[PDB]
């Protein structure tokens, strides 16, 4: 399913996004705009092998089993189907993982580019208090 803006804000704060990890709404939604453009169905292959799911692009390489990614991990302990689902639950979860590894929200590239040091808070203007 593709979300609205504030429909993804409101979707991720019921399931704790909201400066989990110190990151505000706006940053976990700018960075479901430029990973995904908010489509829990995107998929995109990378150099690698390894392809990234769902709203988030959260990474076989380490996070989600695809069958078909040697030497994957599944640190998440899910399909990666699952991250395709129109419930976001499975993407917030392990969202939630990788945001607390170490490194915070660099672990999306695009949020790092696109989003980091940017007025985040603009991606919520007019959501529902």
């Amino acid at each position: 399913k593709v979300f609205g803006r504030c429909e993804l804000a409101a979707a991720m704060k019921r399931h704790g996004l909201d400066n989990y990890r110190g990151y505000s709404l706006g940053n976990w939604v700018c960075a479901a705009k430029f990973e995904s453009n908010f489509n829990t169905q995107a998929t995109n292959r990378n150099t690698d092998g390894s392809t990234d799911y769902g709203i988030l692009q959260i990474n076989s390489r380490w996070w989600c089993n695809d069958g078909r990614t040697p030497g994957s991990r599944n640190l998440c302990n899910i399909p990666c189907s699952a991250l395709l689902s129109s419930d976001i639950t499975a993407s917030v979860n392990c969202a939630k993982k990788i945001v607390s590894d170490g490194n915070g929200m660099n672990a999306w590239v695009a949020w790092r580019n696109r989003c980091k040091g940017t007025d985040v808070q603009a991606w919520i203007r007019g959501c529902r208090l």
